[PDB]
């Protein structure tokens, strides 16, 4: 029986009770699939807050990269999952972690246009002037997208 594969599936699917049994049987909370996703990645992707919390207190790696370079915080940003963002920041996430195109969670939340997450990231240490691999800051992204409310927030001194 491959406990890690079952744990990945249970974390994605919101199966809290099965997550607990699998950990009780020794499942590796840092198991990964062929794309480098861990249970924390998938639980974050699906907005399963309680599973994220359980994985974190079991010691799951908070800043592990999947095959795109994304940490769980990148995924919480990209899709705009506010409560996930907040709990990862309280539990050791690297707010300025870069993916394979040089983007931080701030770049991803800015491209999404999620104002509240952008400000949570900034006020929890995001580098407002971080540049991705093609030289863009979050402000440049907001300009490119025409999101003037976001551009205002990003340029606030
Ligand atoms: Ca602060
Ligand atoms: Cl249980």
């Amino acid at each position: 029986s491959d406990l890690g594969k079952k744990l990945l599936e249970a974390a994605r699917a919101g199966q809290d009770d099965e997550v607990r049994i699998l950990m009780a049987n020794g499942a590796d909370v840092n198991a990964n699939d062929e794309y480098g996703s861990t249970p924390l990645h998938l639980a974050a992707l699906m907005g399963h807050l309680e599973i994220v919390e359980v994985l974190l207190k079991h010691g799951a790696d908070v800043n592990a990269n999947d095959r795109n370079g994304h940490t769980p915080l990148h995924l919480a940003a990209i899709y705009g999952h506010l409560e996930i963002v907040e709990v990862l920041l309280k539990n050791g996430a690297d707010v300025n972690a870069n993916d394979l195109v040089g983007k931080t969670p701030l770049h991803l939340a800015a491209d999404l246009g999620h104002l509240e997450i952008v400000e949570v990231l900034l006020k929890n240490g995001a580098d407002v002037n971080a540049q991705d691999k093609f030289g863009k800051t979050a402000f440049d992204i907001s300009i490119d997208n025409g999101n003037e409310d976001l551009a205002e927030i990003l340029q606030k001194l």
